[PDB]
């Protein structure tokens, strides 16, 4: 599953539909990024630029011109064909091939952007520009507008109105097409296979980074070359650090390991967390905490649907957590009073859910306290956790346990679809999986 | 093998030895780098900062103060301990533990750098600063000097002399310690194992990126989490693109595949290229080009020693290449005249060798045309190649063949040591390896 | 005559009337400007900021908030009262006194602008900001918007729309109130007195700068402390340089002197040019050129009225000039053909008229080729000139003559009012004035 | 008196003498400065650039190249001749005429600076650059060094050492040549004539700015077109504000007026303060304060000589002030104890002396607490004052009196020469001068 040229075109048209007549929208590619000295990190296109193009080159700018309510057209600035640069560094789309390949009306050399952009903006009323997104983009836009402002003797005029297109575009991204959902479904499947693999490979004495290796290899084999975020493999006390990415420790017999890892497939993020015993068997204490987190996730999966909210479902999770922690003696007091005091917060200190898409922590308005009413097409994670610090004032057997369990879902007309349920999470199923692997 | 605290300390002392009395050297950590939106790329420390610290955090600055010819001391600015930031994002060394851990005299919070740096520079004659390396560093240094310049009424004075320490430090890095050579030897071994694996796994129908996956997994399993540069897997015509990193094509029965890949192990780069038949058997045409590149490499490995140069060895390679290309009818004319015309350049268009170390294309002065006389302790690659474009005006059977073969060596008292000879390169040995793998 | 608090308030209200509901307009003061080292030039307030405040301090920002269509209010950020800074550098208005003094609703310390501005913009739909006017202003505005964009978890939201208020405000400035016209009338009178003085003082052997001295002294004595632009005193060949401000030469018996000088009175510019003989008597050649320029000015003054344009009146001037130059043998050919060839341009190379107000070359849209139809309330200069270079291919007696004659006018319902006719320009009147002065 | 080409050349050579072999010094002109919109302030050349050139254009850079200990040469970058730009804006020196006019070896177009500067710096060991003086200069220098650093394949090398030339040049400026002293002597005479004029013109009912007008006119008539700093005319309570420049008040019968004003003559500053009765007669209270300030100045003028210091002479002044204030009941207690408590500071809160030269507050190292030992050739002001605030807790008759009296001196072998004693300061002489003027 992928996103095709015609869909990128529909998206451009949908933006144009929302634009004022006599306007242009400017969407800039990501800069290349230094890793060390003359070596660069593998290129990652800006998500918004990608959303409108599927074009994976730097030094590119998409310009959507809405001349009036019936007439509009698109211009791409992109790197020129150049035999020598291409022999050295890779093929470039160039100007001749871009209109057919991408479905844009015209293509111009990026080297000419300062000579040409002001001409495209001249006489327009509105420019849509994500001011502050990139310095290099701001320089180009500001220079063009300055030429126009100062060019009255050449009969030039600048658009006086600049609108940030990010709110409009991010609202677009928040609601996935069926094609996007298909891509995300595949990202979920790939990511789940990687997590299953990690559980089947994990043995005491392996390093945390070994599981990262297994996961990344599995992503790659299905054509997801890169993770969507830096893989977290937190064993023992490291599981209590939320974005632990050092992954440097030897995994101990008797500890849990928390793996938060997700692929990037055709630009879209998977995002799964599973926590499991390094030795394949939960201790009683580990199981007692695990059961609370799992009940939290299972209840959330039953509840998530159009018409509820992240805030509302979070309330149910908080009650499950406080109730369970009281039962174990980690919290003490009346459940309702403890809920009113947000007494869970030392142990569950992050959000239950974030949007998911071209970014793992995806764009889109949540509403105050994530109260926005859910609707079909929204894609989000569900990631309850409990983290009991090594020095927590709690019964000793619970100290140093960090557990999170995370699935990716899409809101549907009738509830939700779980994209990541193909990797097990019931503790008996985790144990069975690991027992079977450990016998081989 | 690794680099220890005491070696980082020796390096600091060696720099101090070269500094003027009444001076301070300022060495800044790399900034964190955005991948997309709120996600960052895995952190890569600045090589020079790493060279003097082995410290893998951002927002850190090493200050070496040489008060006079006998008295000197070190101050580290680094991120403070903070419970909440650490629960979220990972452990921090902090100020209390840094002096013992890193072997620095004093540690201060990075948040206080603007309040403290000018006080350390006050009254000194010279500041050593890599101006232009990082914007954030320049801002900090310029602000401190400005406070001093403008602070005469507070009895403050700025050092009037600013010296770029990069030439001195890069000359240090150019000559490896035995401990560095041991690390590089391990990087070579790890990298060679990965290349052997790629040859043993490669089958027609696999994608180029599948071999990247095998390689990266092998790096990881030996504790080299990241590659030292973006992996190149160029099959068929893609082999004729030097830094081809798309790795997106299905590998065809009958094509060669060129793999240029290297691990990063304790900060140090491996860097190997092997080219081999996708189907395990060189065609006659492929073998004829391969033999010339291999002879070029083998001769270079015999010749590299103290007292010669990259330029001198390159001359021998150019003769081998021109001679071989004349024999095959790719070039036509007198060998000596063709050499004088640099007639090889359409087919071998890059350098034979680069320095290797904390950066894959390592720091250090080459001399004009890479004429610098080689000495023991220098580490460099040897990477002849021939690239015959799909549309080259040559006998048709050679079109679309890209071959490079690359080893990493260290110059010794008696010649050189090859760090990467544990992955095969003789064509009969490549074929034997692949035949054996293909039977399993 | 001056501009009062109530008028500044009317202007603010007129801007608010044009703003969208749910918006704020930000108007920034001019920065102080270095002359040399620690000395600054005399402060000149930004014209737009002045237009809305009459407030002559730096580090000030006017914020007009239009909450909805009935409710609006104003906030001034300005420098705090500070005993020590004031003993040293001068009195400051401060926050307590500003609301009554300026007629703003609230005043806050400029030192708090970053802590407060984002709070004022939070939740608004539109921000009006002159992007690119001042770097320091852009930094403040961009920082506020960034805080809002990134502050969703604190329930903050940025206005997505930024509108340049300069076109609206400049259109306001283009049409003067009766009170503005009274101020400009006084500026014209002061400026005319200065020019009369220069003619009465001028003698061969005086330096060009001596006339500058007389002029500036006259401005000062009427309470116009500063000129509105750098005074031009171009004698002989220097008269052929349009913005000659060196004023360094000894004025020669037999040369003309061209003086272009204007006061700044309560923020408003006078702008007069007179050219006259250094020795009090035009030569025949000087008179012949002078007569053409004077006829050009006199005709323009008869013609300027509502319903014509600068372009239209310029056409009449071009015919007068070409006709006169043909008569003298400076141009050769058919007048209509010469007009069609713009043959006047080597000798009259600048515009006939510019707008006049808070800036000497005042703000406001001219239309293509200055074709905008004139309306009552517009204020403009009328400044024909002829400049015959020392090496021009013309009858020798005309070489090195530079003549311009410039008056300031206001368009009225019935034509125009000349604000600067109280300094003579008829050649016989110039000669009479100078003869009378030279006898004293 | 002026500074000639040969002296500018001697200065360049004196700098070169102090430079390391294999180095270049870069001295940049001041940028033009906006007053409002398209109008600029009158150009003021950077003092250091002026010191080495006497060249009054922007977009100019002096480059002094010291190839080795015997060979050196100079290159000027400056604006090209351009007929059209010159007709519009003024004559330019250009490249052809600059070598002879300025005594530099070569001149190049400023438009070519980026193409040429790196070529001049290539292979040098040291660059002398005033980092942070001007943004535009830093951009040019940083760009050149970056080209060199990155140009090893083009056999380019950057100087690794950057030295701020300001300390060396400012030490040069601190010691005046006889020719500089002659210019400063004339500046003192011009400035004194202006102050005499102000005293002779002052009448109750005139505005403070009227005296500014008289002063500026007098500067101009002697060929000092501009003041060296913004003129201060502080009458009554305004005299208690140190840099009062509003000069907006009507001068009252019975008040003092303090005038601090100085011309700029051939780049050099005069700097005189005189305080006198608006009505020509000191009141008893005014005289009592005046006498203390005058005794302070007269004693300072007797004492200033080689071998003492500003700090030492200040001690004598503090004793005079404390003694006098005790006598009048403004201070109460033991004189020595009051001195130890710095009890004078509420009334005399500024320094007695600053260096004087191309800047009014001239460059040069003062030493801690201005303790540097004075030597012949140093030029400084002597400016005791007493300022009794309107609300001071002192006998009522002294409230609102601000008095300063300031002369400019040059340290000589035998003491000092007073450059400004030609304007009176003894109270009986002030009264006589004013009485005589008031009778006319
Ligand atoms: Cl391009
Ligand atoms: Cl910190
Ligand atoms: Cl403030
Ligand atoms: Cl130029
Ligand atoms: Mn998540
Ligand atoms: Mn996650
Ligand atoms: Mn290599
Ligand atoms: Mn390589
Ligand atoms: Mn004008
Ligand atoms: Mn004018
Ligand atoms: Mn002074
Ligand atoms: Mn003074």
């Amino acid at each position: 599953s992928e996103i095709s040229r015609q869909e990128f075109q529909r998206r451009r048209q949908a933006l144009v539909e929302q634009m004022q007549p006599g306007s242009a929208a400017l969407i800039f590619a990501a800069p290349e990024v230094t890793r060390s000295a003359d070596s660069e990190y593998p290129y990652r296109q800006n998500s918004d630029f990608w959303y409108f193009t599927g074009f994976n080159e730097p030094e590119a700018v998409l310009v959507l011109i809405k001349s009036d309510d019936t007439h509009n057209h698109s211009v791409l600035f992109n790197r020129v064909r150049d035999l020598t640069a291409e022999i050295w560094f890779g093929r470039r789309l160039g100007q001749d091939a871009a209109p057919e390949k991408l479905g844009v009306d015209r293509a111009l050399a990026f080297s000419e952007i300062n000579q040409q952009l002001y001409q495209l903006l001249n006489g327009l009323d509105v420019v849509y520009h994500a001011q502050g997104e990139y310095a290099y983009a701001d320089v180009i836009v500001n220079s063009a507008l300055e030429k126009l402002r100062k060019g009255s003797r050449q009969n030039l005029t600048a658009p006086a109105t600049m609108i940030d297109w990010r709110p409009v575009v991010h609202e677009m991204r928040l609601f996935k097409s069926p094609e996007e959902i298909a891509v995300l479904r595949r990202a979920g499947e790939i990511t789940a296979m990687a997590h299953t693999r990690a559980m089947e490979k994990c043995r005491p004495g392996m390093f945390e980074y070994h599981l990262e290796g297994e996961i990344h290899h599995e992503f790659n084999r299905h054509g997801a070359r890169y993770p969507s975020y830096n893989t977290i493999v937190g064993s023992g006390e490291n599981g209590c650090i939320l974005h632990y990415t050092e992954n440097e420790c030897e995994m101990r017999d008797g500890d849990l390991v928390l793996i938060d890892a997700g692929c990037e497939y055709k630009g879209y993020a998977g995002d799964i967390t599973r926590t499991f015993p390094v030795n394949g068997k939960f201790t009683q204490a580990q199981r007692e905490i695990y059961d609370i987190v799992l009940e939290s996730l299972e209840t959330s999966l039953r509840l998530y649907r159009p018409g509820t909210s992240i805030l509302e479902v979070t309330g149910e999770v908080v009650r499950i957590m406080v109730s369970g922690l009281v039962k174990l003696g980690i919290l003490k007091g009346d459940v309702d009073e403890l809920i009113a005091q947000n007494a869970h917060r030392p142990f569950f200190m992050h959000g239950l859910s974030h949007w998911l898409g071209l970014d793992v922590a995806d764009v889109g308005v949540y509403g105050q306290d994530r109260s926005r009413i859910l609707e079909p097409g929204m894609v989000l994670t569900v990631e309850p956790g409990l983290y009991i610090a090594p020095d927590a004032e709690v019964p000793e057997q619970y100290r140093g346990i960090g557990i999170r369990i995370e699935d990716d879902i899409v809101i549907t007309e009738t509830g939700n679809e779980n994209l990541t349920a193909s990797v097990v999470k019931k503790p008996e199923e985790i144990e069975a999986l690991m027992v079977a692997a450990r016998k081989q």
